[PDB]
């Protein structure tokens, strides 16, 4: 009965639990047929294949096996406003603010999700397949690894998943009779069509929803076919429902980028970064350093999962198998690391196409050949003169890790690798010097809880997870705070960056780009105790001749790491107003003591 409509593989291989996961929802759902996927080159050039005919995909002929998919205006990116977490305490979730509506999550009753999920799912895939993706978060079978299995009935959904996670057989048979967190999605159109398809790509807007069940292990997303909607070990997973899992088992999972530097002597540290968006976050991760001697290489862009080892130090994987990288701003100036990643075996999303098959994107900076011409991601013939990108803001790149020519070594490594600082970062014109450190791990966790950043509008992004956390963010603080009375523990300097500080005609002070190996050789030799502090009410900045800036054009150092009364004043006022009023009665009482010694600390500058 319901082995009659599989088309790959067999009922009978499938671990017990995975069975009644894909029956029940089967049921429910109603595909044509189901497609267990094995992971297999075989099978993805012939979903390619398949998403070729159907006008999908389309071939990018000036590259080894790289494919274009263009979108649905109406389903260009991950959409905050439809996406909730369901528990049954708002509390576990969000904060209960003291005014307005929470920024920090958007929290569902289980009754209201119940009706939300049956005015949505039954019959959705009538007409189409239903994908079974067996897939594993970090390196297939590691200890800090997770699996999960989504069903999708998009084929975009699985060659993306193939990218980003490790995917197929491989992962049912590490699985066994394991636990798996149970993902679900549906484009939530079921054939016959009823309504208008663009661009051969189907969604539901006005029905879209992203919910986490975590006490179900369940996520469930209904209505988009876009990146952090539907791939769902990315943001689902790997951040919101392992977040609420790490604070339970004692570990972090974090929104930071993952890199390994190395000194002209060979020494070698591990750094994470949290950004939030528009600060370059992808270019860091894989740096092409300027500095003579030194090294960068890349763990990860986009996850960490952090968890104490046996001698106290913060050991990270990435969670991911590929960079899911924001396209525009992407050249060989920006980010030489990338583009010779993304040459082959790739799958962008709302770029541009030349007309000798290649890709395009604003910042490409790449001189057209003569003759060359440009399609945007509208399927329009494109010129400068349009006043419109050729491509959209929010397209993607989704690129296999292990092509990223500065891949670390231990990259998947099951034991990752150790941490010995943590970057915070903002894009901030005005204010904010280049870099300073915290002066506690109190101090670090509020440097983190702090964070704002430029978007005309700054708005807040603390540890740059505001998107992303799967529960009470006042207990996302108490569970940092923790960290400083594990035994032993080696806690990881912290850090904050801003590469955007600007001077009053909005010129930027610092060249920023590759020589962000400065900023980071400063870190690094702090981390080995170097004396190159100087004390600041926000923290220690670099001394006096510090920074080097050696190769540099002149760099206006003195308005660069200015600190005003005036501008901190305001600045802290906000800080305290946002977390006092946002975090209300979960503020830990730590994050008090360091809003109010910053105040105090400033009051006598
Ligand atoms: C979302 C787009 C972000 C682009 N971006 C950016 O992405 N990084 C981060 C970064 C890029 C490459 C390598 C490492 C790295 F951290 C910067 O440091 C940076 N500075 C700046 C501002 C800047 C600074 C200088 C200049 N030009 C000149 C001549 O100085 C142009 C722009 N943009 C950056
Ligand atoms: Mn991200
Ligand atoms: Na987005």
């Amino acid at each position: 009965n319901l082995s009659a409509k599989v088309v790959q593989g067999s009922l009978d291989s499938l671990p017990q639990a995975v069975r009644e996961f894909l029956e029940n929802n089967a049921e429910l759902c109603q595909p044509d047929h189901i497609h267990i996927c094995d992971g297999s080159e075989e099978e993805n050039g012939r979903l390619l294949g398949q998403m070729e005919e159907e006008g999908i995909l389309r071939r990018l002929k000036k590259y080894d096996n790289c494919w274009l998919a263009l979108t649905d205006p109406r389903d260009v990116a991950r959409i905050e406003s439809k996406t909730v977490i369901v528990t049954q305490e708002q509390r576990d979730t969000v904060p209960i603010p003291k005014t307005g509506l929470s920024q920090l999550g958007r929290w569902m009753s289980e009754e209201d999700f119940e009706k939300a999920f049956n005015a949505r799912f039954p019959g959705c895939m009538k007409g189409r397949t239903m994908y079974v993706i067996p897939f594993s978060m970090g390196p297939l079978g590691s200890p800090l690894s997770k699996i999960g299995i989504e069903l999708t009935d998009s084929p975009y959904v699985v060659a993306s998943m193939r990218i980003m996670t490790r995917m197929g057989t491989p992962v049912l048979e590490a699985l066994g009779d394991g636990e798996f967190v149970k993902c679900l999605h549906s484009v939530g159109c079921p054939l016959p069509l009823q309504k208008p398809l663009v661009n051969n790509w189907p969604c539901n807007p006005e029905l879209t929803l992203i919910a986490h069940l975590p006490d179900r292990r369940e996520i469930i997303s209904f209505g988009s076919g876009y990146g952090g909607n539907s791939l769902l070990g990315k943001k689902c997973f790997a951040l919101r429902m392992a977040s609420r899992l790490a604070k339970e088992e004692g570990w972090l999972a974090e929104h930071m980028l993952v890199l390994g530097i190395t000194n002209p002597e060979g020494e070698k540290k591990y750094l994470a970064a949290a950004f939030p968006s528009a600060c370059g976050k992808t270019n860091l991760a894989m740096m092409n350093p300027s500095l003579p001697g030194w090294k960068v290489e890349c763990v990860g862009d986009d996850i960490a999962w952090m968890k104490f080892d046996a001698q106290g130090h913060l050991r990270a994987i990435n969670p991911e198998n590929g960079f899911f990288g924001v396209a525009p701003g992407t050249s060989v100036k920006t980010n030489p690391n990338a583009i010779k990643t993304i040459q082959k075996n790739t799958i962008f999303t709302n770029v541009a196409e030349t007309s000798d098959g290649g890709v395009y994107w604003e910042g490409i900076d790449e001189p057209l050949a003569s003759g060359v011409t440009i399609t945007s991601w509208k399927n329009k013939e494109w010129s400068s003169e349009d006043g419109e990108p050729c491509a959209h803001p929010n397209s993607r790149f989704c690129t296999p890790a292990s092509q990223c020519p500065i891949i670390d070594a231990a990259w998947e490594s099951p034991e990752g690798v150790p941490i010995e600082g943590i970057i915070f970062g903002g894009r901030r014109p005005a204010g904010v010097p280049l870099v300073y450190e915290a002066l506690s791990w109190q101090h670090g966790v509020f440097v983190g809880a702090a964070m704002r950043s430029e978007a005309k509008i700054i708005m807040h992004d603390p540890f740059a997870m505001r998107p992303f956390f799967g529960y009470n963010f006042g207990k996302y603080l108490a569970h940092w705070l923790s960290m400083a009375q594990h035994p032993a523990a080696k806690l990881p300097k912290i850090f904050h960056v801003n590469w955007f500080r600007k001077d009053k005609e909005g010129k930027f002070l610092w060249p920023g780009f590759g020589e962000n190996s400065r900023v980071l050789e400063w870190m690094f030799n702090r981390i080995d105790g170097k004396a190159s502090t100087k004390l600041t009410p926000i923290g220690y900045i670099p001394k006096e001749d510090a920074l080097n800036l050696k190769g540099l054009g002149h760099i206006n150092m003195m308005e660069l790491f200015s600190i005003s009364k005036e501008f901190w004043d305001k600045e802290v006022e906000d800080i305290e107003k946002y977390l006092v009023d946002q975090v209300n009665a979960d503020l830990p009482c730590e994050i008090e003591r360091e809003i109010l010694a910053l105040k105090q600390r400033i009051s006598q500058m």
